């Protein structure tokens, strides 16, 4: 008729523009993807820093508690024993 | 000519395609970028919670030493000045 060559130029037109679009998003996706790979990264040996140090300073901290326990006792066993002999 | 109606058959097959395969793609990342996302967020608040562990074990370790330290000194003073005395 006098629309059918019409209609594919409008046709074509949107394919050619869509396609353009999520080109675009694809492009704008395959970026953030990137970026936050990285972030991920970054958390992970940021988290595990923590962590090591965390467990580390734990038990430093169990050594610690158990020597001013242990030393807190034998001075209340010794200043009984004291007044005892007094 | 007998080639001008093939040539966009043919054409107009490829842009569909290629669209198939994008909005395919498009939809693979929208996906990998939300689990990502989601994936930093869960990192951030492990970190965080390390983090103020750490901070708070640090103030209870420095308090420790703190105290074994004046604790040590106290009773080395006390056992020189027994031995001088004596």
């Amino acid at each position: 008729n006098n629309h059918q060559i019409q209609e594919l130029e409008s046709n074509v037109d949107d394919l050619l523009h869509q396609l353009q679009l999520l080109k675009e998003e694809n492009n704008r996706k395959s970026m953030q993807i990137s970026e936050m790979g990285k972030k991920i990264s970054d958390l992970e040996v940021e988290k595990t820093a923590y962590r090591e140090t965390l467990t580390n300073l734990n038990q430093e901290l169990a050594r610690l508690t158990n020597e001013e326990q242990s030393h807190r006792t034998e001075i209340f066993t010794l200043n009984a024993s004291f007044k005892k002999q007094l």
